[PDB]
């Protein structure tokens, strides 16, 4: 005859359905920086060469990524980007740290060292 | 030197991020009629017999389900039931095709045969 249905066998029979959240997952081959910046950014200026030397300095062995967050809204409302520029230090495994605000090349190399190659 | 991201790239190569990888993956070894009632549905009264009988004719390559909604209020919600009956054809792949309202002996053979098998 025909068979009846509780949620729960739903699950079993049917569709384990629910669009369960999901988890940090990078992508990338090396890790990364990501710069949430703006045009209007002060020290965003002061950065973007320091950044720029620092993707020469590291070439071959990390990724160096701006966003603008202008250009691209929808993502930076995605990631609560607030404090500009907002900068990610993204591993090949475990949780990005993100640093609210400007930092020098000295800071910025501890993280891209201490961080992101696991010194 | 430092690579610009767009939101389509970072989908690529940071994280595919958002919630919309979800995919239908039908857990059932047949094709399946998912049929959606409640006992305020009139038309569903002469549905009833019609499945029943149905699930004799195409026994072995088919399962016929019934889901109660005034009992599983989650599972009409969670699907977006807009009204009752609501009928599923779930093929062994692929998206069910939903159909709303009633159907008939000849409709359903139609979908069963066509969609399922
Ligand atoms: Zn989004
Ligand atoms: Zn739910």
């Amino acid at each position: 005859g025909t068979i009846h249905l509780t949620r729960a066998e739903f699950l079993k029979k049917i569709a384990d359905y629910e669009n369960h959240s999901k988890e940090w997952k990078y992508l990338g081959d090396k890790p990364a920086i990501v710069d949430f910046y703006a045009d209007w950014c002060g020290p965003c200026k002061m950065v973007a060469p320091i950044l720029e030397e620092l993707s020469k300095e590291y070439a071959g062995k990390i990724y160096i990524y701006k966003v603008n967050v202008d250009k691209e809204p929808e993502l930076a409302r995605d990631f609560g980007i607030q404090g500009i520029p907002t900068i990610w230090f993204v591993p090949m495994k475990g949780e990005p740290q993100v640093n609210m605000g400007a930092l020098s090349k000295e800071q910025l190399k501890g993280y891209i060292d201490k961080v992101l190659l696991k010194q």
